[PDB]
């Protein structure tokens, strides 16, 4: 390797260094550790350490703000990565939030000797939910649309946990114990993750109207087969994943268009039952649909009050 090229490695790393300080400065979280990950990942490309670019951030500075975050990222990744390590899974989740803690260490690394002493600001307080709510963004942004936690779909299973904290905050119910509950879900409580009471994959209740596609020319093959409680829950599973990708009021507005122009949603509210069909009533599993499309709309609102701020 010659000179010029380590030289220009050095000024690229750098670059990445101070994009995240950058982020890291301004509280975005989920920028942080994107512009973190790209650091690392360049770093060891190049076959770069730590102690190659410290010298290089000597006019650089990681704030005593700065510090205060990366402390409340490492122990707010920790006990993720450890609450996320369960019976029902515990590869990717813990995986995911345990590279977090290694890229922000490097990152701080590259900055700081060994035996130097971070330092904190000691009155800067930071929020462990909004901490959270950014590792898990993070885990939205660097994950595949169709990769799953245990039985669900990362990026849905995000919107879930992260919209969950939503809540506590709301209800200022936000405590150790309430944390760590959302954090070491993996949505098992079928019936909480799609607001859903009736959700199953059994014959669930019985019905003078069960639920099928028969009358429906339009449903795709993979329901085919489903029917009663256990069809409308697997059409609602679908159709919360597809609300996971909406960005934006705008994406949500077309994609809620969308679900509800298919046979799967007329399936939905069609009742089970004669006094639905009869009284024309709205069907549970149709106002289990419009409950994740309101909490999705104001998680959206919510963290895009948070992308002014950051
Ligand atoms: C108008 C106010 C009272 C009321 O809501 O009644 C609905 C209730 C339940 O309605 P239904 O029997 O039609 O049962 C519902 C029907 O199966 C819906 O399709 C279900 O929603 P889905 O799971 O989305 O299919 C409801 O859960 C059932 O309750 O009716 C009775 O209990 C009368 C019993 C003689
Ligand atoms: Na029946």
């Amino acid at each position: 390797v010659q000179r010029v090229t380590r030289i220009e490695n050095l000024e690229n790393a750098k670059k990445l260094w101070d994009n995240a300080n950058s982020m890291l400065e301004k509280g975005n979280i989920s920028g942080y550790l994107k512009a973190a990950n790209e650091l690392h990942k360049f770093m060891k490309e190049k076959n770069l350490k730590e102690d190659d670019l410290r010298p290089e951030l000597s006019d650089k500075t990681i704030s005593p703000k700065g510090y205060a975050i990366l402390q409340s990222l490492w122990g707010a990744a920790s006990d993720y990565s450890r609450a996320a390590a369960t019976l029902t899974e515990s590869t990717v989740e813990p995986g995911l939030v345990s590279a977090v803690n290694k890229m922000s260490a490097f990152f701080m690394d590259c900055k700081l000797s060994p035996n130097e002493r971070a330092t904190p600001d000691p009155d800067f307080k930071v929020g462990k939910s909004k901490i959270l709510v950014g590792i898990m963004q993070f885990i939205k942004d660097v994950a595949d649309p169709t990769s799953k936690i245990w039985m669900h779909n990362t990026k849905a299973l995000m919107n879930h946990k992260i919209a969950a904290i939503q809540k506590l905050e709301r209800s200022n119910n936000v405590n150790d114990e309430t944390l760590e509950s959302v954090l070491s879900s993996k949505g098992e409580n079928l019936s909480e993750y799609l607001s859903y009471k009736y959700a199953t994959k059994d014959e669930g209740r019985e019905h003078r109207y069960t639920a099928s596609t028969e009358n429906f020319k339009n449903v795709k093959e993979k329901y085919q087969q489903m029917r009663g409680d256990a069809l409308k829950t697997e059409i609602l599973a679908d159709f919360k994943d597809k609300l996971a990708e909406a960005t934006d009021e705008q994406s949500l507005k077309q994609i809620v268009a969308e679900l509800k122009s298919k046979d799967e949603y007329r399936i939905l509210a069609k009742g089970q039952g004669l006094t639905t069909q009869l009284l024309g009533l709205k069907t549970s599993s149709v106002s289990s649909f419009e409950k994740m499309v309101e909490e999705t709309r104001e998680s959206i609102k919510s963290q895009e009050r948070q992308t002014i701020k950051i």
